[PDB]
RNA sequence: UUUUUUUUUUUUUUUUUUUUUUUUUUCUCCUCUUUUUUUUUUUU
């Protein structure tokens, strides 16, 4: 499933690749899907430095 | 000489029922005068 903001595409997929504000976003709400996940993974960790998105 | 990111129109449907017009009041109440009562009869 692809949870990007101008793509939406199978939203109740096994596997989730979003950008981090969607998992933010899902993440103030219960979403029921915390219960299922076993492994969360980030790919550009770098970005805690970021001036406006860290 | 001005880059990068910020998801979206609630889920559900394959439940049983053996009655019958109406419907419920109003009190006792001084009748004036020629009479017995005429009468057959025939033409419809």
């Amino acid at each position: 499933g692809l949870l990007t903001g101008d793509v939406q595409l199978h939203p109740e997929a096994s596997c989730l690749i979003m950008t981090t504000e969607i998992l933010r976003s899902m993440l103030y709400s219960g979403s029921d899907v915390i219960r299922d996940l076993e492994w969360v993974i980030f790919d550009e960790v770098h970005y805690i430095n970021d001036v406006e998105r860290g």
